[PDB]
């Protein structure tokens, strides 16, 4: 049933990511989506779903750094580091 | 049905906060619980349930400041600022 929970979380993430991408709905909404899905998958406790989340969060971090938002970058980097440490300890 | 989702989120928050206060857990599990509940309440559409979370997160940040962790206080402060801005815009 853990696999079913991971599948539901990933389906929600995919649908929300697709809807956000075919729009212009700011970087903050995308970061909130990533953080929500990351916390859900951390309460589930499965790897191989947090590593792709980490890679996509690095993509978002690059996008934010190329822009002019210095307060969103610190939250993105803190989330990335925390998820990396949790993956290492998981 | 919005109120029912808010009630479910608050029920999960209360139960897990009771658990984490009972079994002497780390200061990171509490922050992860707060972030999870805050993101869920931000996603629905609720205020007047996000100000109590702001109060409790301010108390948790006060606890973190006098603990000895500096890379954990930045995440809490960033979350407080983002939730406060979203409350203002909501
Ligand atoms: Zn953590
Ligand atoms: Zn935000």
């Amino acid at each position: 049933e853990k696999s079913l929970k991971v599948l539901e979380a990933l389906e929600e993430f995919f649908k929300e990511w697709k809807r956000l991408e075919k729009e212009g709905k700011s970087l903050d909404e995308k970061l909130h989506l990533f953080l929500r899905v990351g916390e859900r998958l951390l309460e589930i406790g499965d790897k191989e779903s947090l590593e792709m989340l980490i890679e996509l969060l690095e993509e978002l971090a690059k996008e934010i750094k190329k822009a002019g938002n210095e307060e969103l970058l610190v939250r993105a980097e803190a989330a990335i580091k925390d998820i990396r440490k949790h993956i290492k300890e998981l």
